[PDB]
DNA sequence: GGATTACACCCAAGACACCAGGCACGAGACAGAAAAAAACAACGAAAACGGCCACCACCCAAACACACCAAACACAAGA
């Protein structure tokens, strides 16, 4: 609690429950914690392994 | 080494310090520092033995001369 700076935000979220498939698609998400300081289009690009 | 990286708006969710060694006071012990005395240097006073002038005799130094040797112009030889 003392090193919230340092530290992962948004790991845990309020699941939510505004219709069903809101729910079940936040269920199966993925976070790259690139960030937003950083104007690298690359990591954001849908790649072939994505397949 | 820092410093900057769209603009406006909506909603929800959690916290709004707790707990542990330092300042003061709280008392011992060798070290930060102070007091003393005894073996450290010198100087005053007495004792007698080492130092200076005689006396003295045998051993080294100088003179005389010896024969002996090193040596130096030159009459002769020589290329």
């Amino acid at each position: 609690q003392k090193k919230a700076m340092s530290s992962r935000a948004g790991v845990s979220q309020v699941l939510n429950r505004y219709t069903y498939s809101s729910t079940l698609s936040h269920l199966r998400r993925t976070n790259t914690p690139i960030g937003r300081d950083g104007k690298l289009a690359k990591p954001r690009q849908l790649h072939n392994t994505h397949w």
